[PDB]
């Protein structure tokens, strides 16, 4: 039909055996009947870190998506076409990105950071690239979820990190030699704020760009992706915390320009659900303590 839609979403599914209750299991069921989430292309999902839960959501997805990928950096054998990166069996987690999609995957490729903050790899964080068979046309998706802001991030800073992450994705496009004539979309949690930089040409957002060679989308919905102002999980985590644009999806300006391309972030609310913690039940009425950004790209 000549367009393309993309959806990324964080949804924080952190480990339960760490987070126990942060009702992982339910949200993986509600995500999985969600109105939001139907009808796109191809769909990203970041932080599906616990396994049981991650699993769930994407057995759930399963019917209006059934071609997926496996979850980054939980395991490496013939179900990637590719481990690329600096892969470690033994981190204590996964990298916590897939991808699923309505249209068969031609090629399934994991690639895992050379750094982050601190020494050592844990998660084995990086990219999922997808090469997809979209109505007669290949279109290549990379999903990815960039290293957070620390504290404590040695000699170099969070920003700098994500820099080379942004570097590794765009030297692997580069090297893929993927037809200039296809799209290559890169999209995730980049964790970088878009908030009062937007006109900033030296912000950390206008360096994205340069770094992965991306075109600017345009951008529809709501004004942020982290918000603690709007978002019932954020507010409870980080009350004070001004919201924050960090999730999307760009499209390669070596490739495939599209003469369109929208980000649009949406606020869906989910059926109630309530856990425990501390002897203290809490209530929620979201998904996830992110919004899922929808991409609209003309093709
Ligand atoms: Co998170
Ligand atoms: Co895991
Ligand atoms: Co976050």
């Amino acid at each position: 039909n000549d367009t393309l839609k993309v959806m990324t979403h964080n949804v924080y599914m952190l480990s339960t055996n760490l987070y126990p209750n942060w009702g992982q299991t339910e949200r993986a069921d509600l995500i999985g009947a969600a109105d939001y989430i139907k009808n796109q292309d191809v769909v990203i999902l970041n932080e599906v870190f616990d396994n049981s839960a991650s699993d769930r959501l994407l057995g759930n997805l399963k019917k209006e998506y059934p071609n997926q990928t496996a979850v980054l950096g939980r395991s490496s054998g013939s179900e990637w076409d590719k481990t690329l990166g600096n892969y470690s069996s033994s981190t204590p987690e996964d990298g916590g990105v897939a991808i699923v999609s309505k249209w068969p995957i031609a090629e399934k490729i994991q690639y895992v950071f050379a750094k982050g903050c601190g020494p050592d790899n844990l998660s084995n964080k990086g990219f999922v690239y997808t090469k997809i068979k979209k109505n007669d046309r290949f279109v290549h998706v990379i999903g990815t979820h960039l290293q957070a802001e620390d504290s404590m991030c040695g000699k170099t800073s969070p920003a700098s990190v994500r820099t080379n992450q942004l570097k590794e994705i765009q030297d692997f496009i580069k090297n893929k030699n993927i037809p200039n004539n296809e799209y290559v979309l890169i999209g995730g949690d980049m964790n970088v704020n878009k908030i009062n930089a937007e006109n900033n040409n030296d912000s950390e957002y206008a360096s994205m760009f340069k770094t992965l060679n991306a075109s600017v989308p345009s951008y529809t919905g709501h004004t942020a992706t982290w918000d603690a102002t709007t978002n019932s999980i954020a507010k409870y985590n980080f009350p004070d915390s001004p919201a924050e644009y960090l999730d999307y999806i760009i499209a390669s300006k070596d490739h495939a320009n599209p003469s369109y391309i929208e980000n649009k972030v949406l606020q869906p609310k989910s059926p109630q659900w309530t856990v425990t913690s501390w002897f203290q039940k809490y209530t929620y009425n979201d998904y996830s303590d992110h919004y899922p950004v929808e991409a609209t790209i003309s093709m």
